[PDB]
């Protein structure tokens, strides 16, 4: 058993806070928070030996990224920004810090009661989206 058992499996949004504020803090353009906070994304986790893949599919796009805890890749976004990414056990929270053009964001999962809970944080602004097993 490892902590990231908590998280593997397939899950669907079920609720959204203050998603469009983040947006606008990391700097996505009008069109692109319309449709995004219109899509209501699946997010596959899925491990395979050290090897972690997240998968969000939706309308809007189909992303996945791979990696090992603590070992710093590159990632293209959906909304399309190049990034450094690391992704980190905290506890028993995944901690996935984004950094580029000097800024950075957090984006942090952790399971609270039968859902999976990503607090999004940019400068002072917080989303926070719920999912649910599909
Ligand atoms: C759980 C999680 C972790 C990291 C990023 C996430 N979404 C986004 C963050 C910034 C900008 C955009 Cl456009 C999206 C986005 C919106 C709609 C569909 C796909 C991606 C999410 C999530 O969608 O909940």
């Amino acid at each position: 058993s490892h902590m990231c058992d908590a998280f593997v499996g397939t899950w669907k949004l079920v609720s959204s806070e203050n998603f469009d504020d983040y947006m606008k803090e990391v700097g996505v353009g009008f069109a692109t928070r319309k449709v995004a906070g219109m899509a209501k994304p699946n997010m596959i986790i899925s491990v395979n030996g050290d090897v972690i893949t997240i998968k969000s599919e939706s309308t809007f796009k189909n992303t996945e990224i791979s990696f090992i805890l603590g070992q710093e890749f590159d990632e293209v976004t959906a909304d399309d920004r190049k990034v450094k990414s690391t992704i980190t056990l905290d506890g028993g929270v995944l901690v996935h810090v984004q950094k580029w053009d000097g800024k950075s964001t957090t984006i942090k999962r952790k399971r609270e009661d039968d859902k999976l809970v990503v607090e999004c944080v940019m400068k002072g602004v917080t989303s926070t989206r719920v999912y649910e097993r599909a």
